[PDB]
């Protein structure tokens, strides 16, 4: 194993549900209700534009999503950095384990760099993380579930793919691992356990970093 991968919202934090607060707000503030459970359910996993588009029920334009999608997000970043929502249980363990076997790790997100700049300064990620290796959404490339995201973060710590452990939440995130020829561990913090070993190459699930060692993702790879 040459390297860890670590995917961020929903892996790292859980929080998935502040999410979805902050789009049953923008859902209320601009259509005049809320999203229904039934309706988020539908839509997790959506764009940020398919989102605002289905509150509107309207296709709009790129430019028209993007000031919406800050108005999410500058939502969600206030809520996030005055919530206690902490770093998943586990994880700065394996931090430390990992730097200790000198293994190279870093996060990729989705997020842009408005709401990673908000990750950085409430989980004092510098203590773990060179800030300059995390991969974020600096639109150089495209997002998941294509590989770029992960591509881009093995070649910033100058290591091989293959050889690299994923952590991810989600389908397409998943799915953006295996199309890299990483190997991916899912994390079960909106998916059960079982959910996610039922995707074709995913075949270890954990709900929170005190259930992985350093030997078991070794072993991963090997196999
Ligand atoms: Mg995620």
């Amino acid at each position: 194993m040459e390297a860890v991968l670590f995917d961020f919202n929903g892996t790292l934090i859980f929080d998935t549900p502040l999410h979805a607060f902050c789009w049953k707000e923008m859902a209320k503030r601009i259509r005049g209700t809320p999203l229904s459970e039934d309706e988020f359910k539908l839509l997790n996993g959506r764009t940020n534009k398919q989102l605002i588009e289905h509150i509107l029920n309207k296709e709009i334009s790129d430019e028209d999503a993007k000031k919406y999608a800050e108005e999410k997000e500058n939502l969600y970043r206030t809520m996030l950095m005055k919530s206690d929502i902490k770093l998943c249980d586990g994880a700065i363990n394996l931090f430390e384990a990992l730097k200790k076997c000198n293994i190279p790790f870093t996060i990729a997100t989705s997020s842009d760099w408005g709401n990673v700049q908000v990750f950085i300064q409430k989980y004092h990620l510098e203590e773990w993380f060179d800030i300059d290796k995390i991969i974020f959404n600096d639109f150089t490339f495209k997002g998941k579930p294509a590989p770029d995201i992960y591509l881009k973060a093995s070649k910033k710590l100058g290591v091989s793919i293959s050889h690299c452990i994923v952590f991810e939440d989600t389908i397409s995130g998943i799915h953006s691992a295996l199309s890299a020829g990483a190997t991916p561990i899912g994390i079960a913090s909106e998916m059960t356990v079982n959910e996610l070993l039922q995707i074709k190459g995913c075949n270890l699930a954990i709900h929170t970093f005190n259930e992985i060692t350093i030997e078991e993702m070794v072993d991963l790879i090997k196999n």
